[PDB]
């Protein structure tokens, strides 16, 4: 129990900042995730033998897609880590356990295609889960890996603590369905402004945890411009693939997914920052003030996209 993970000095310092990039060395990501668990949760939270075998089974069940990949999983876990560290006393022992694992698992077995494409393809998962189709699949896959022999990192929780942690993880992963974010944030907006937000009300915490998941899941928009810019290529490589597949179903895709309409991308990113990202981190900052660095990074990147459109890059 005296074995800490330690990181090189630049990573040790930069990992604590919201805008940290986990870097191109895949073999270091599991150690980065464990390091984050040890400092966020404790060295006692998980049996290291079990956690290591969980992490490696999770990694193996991420596919080789341009964006919805193992790197996305660890990137999203790091943003949750930063939120949790900058808000020490607001979160229970279980919530800190569940949420880092929820983030790591939130896109398990992603194929690079939206819930819409599955429905128009008539994919079997769309018959199994009529709404939040991939997100219900990600929770299913998370539970499957937890039930592999030697993989139950929760085995030392009590019956009821265990049911609490899986309930946190389920809602957490469902909340990453961006179709649910709009209504979720409107509600938190009203609650915050009419003063009725109440962090002891479990249905309120749930809404707040859901907004944190949307924030972590979108955190590509909160990195330094070079990282944001280069990730957007991966994001759009998946969208264009899906647009290609829509065209093979004899359906014109929305311009976002049409690779013939790449010119329209800078404007597409503006509407996204204005309609999703900025509102998301604004309301997050209102509820959890120390997350303001995400809002400032997001606004900085909105400004960079404006410059692309004005031909200044
Ligand atoms: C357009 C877009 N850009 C993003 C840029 C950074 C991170 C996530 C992003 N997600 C996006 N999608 C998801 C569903 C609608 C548009
Ligand atoms: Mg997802
Ligand atoms: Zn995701």
């Amino acid at each position: 129990g005296l074995m800490q993970f330690t990181l090189p000095v630049r990573l040790c310092k930069e990992i604590e900042l919201f805008h940290f990039d986990i870097g191109p060395f895949e073999n270091m990501w599991p150690g980065i995730f464990v390091y984050m668990v040890h400092r966020s949760c404790g060295t006692s939270c998980f049996e290291l033998e079990k956690l290591c075998r969980f992490i490696m089974s999770v990694k193996k069940n991420y596919r080789r897609v341009p964006y919805h990949n193992w790197k996305h999983a660890v990137t999203v876990a790091h943003c949750m880590y930063a939120i949790l560290q900058n808000n020490h006393t607001l979160f229970t022992d279980l919530e800190r356990k569940g949420l880092l694992i929820a983030c790591l698992c939130h896109d398990l077995d992603h194929r690079g295609f939206s819930n819409s494409y599955l429905q128009k393809f008539d994919h079997p998962l769309a018959a199994l889960y009529s709404t939040s189709t991939m997100e219900q699949h990600h929770f299913s896959q998370t539970v499957s890996i937890l039930q592999l022999e030697g993989h139950n990192i929760f085995s030392t929780l009590s019956s009821s603590e265990y049911e609490q942690v899986l309930e946190i993880i389920r809602k957490a992963i469902i909340a990453t369905d961006l179709a649910l974010y709009f209504g979720n944030r409107k509600q938190l907006e009203e609650m915050y402004q009419t003063g009725s937000l109440n962090l002891n009300n479990q249905s309120h915490r749930d809404r707040v945890i859901g907004l944190m998941m949307t924030a972590c899941d979108l955190c590509s928009v909160t990195k330094l411009w070079p990282v944001t810019k280069l990730t957007a290529n991966d994001i759009y490589a998946e969208f264009w693939a899906e647009g290609d597949e829509m065209k093979k179903l004899g359906i014109q895709p929305i311009p976002m997914m049409d690779r013939d309409k790449k010119d329209e991308v800078p404007q597409g990113q503006l509407g996204f920052y204005n309609a999703v990202a900025i509102p998301c981190y604004t309301t997050l900052t209102q509820i959890l003030p120390p997350t303001e660095p995400l809002l400032k990074a997001c606004r900085d990147n909105l400004s960079q996209w404006e410059k692309v459109i004005r031909g200044e890059e």
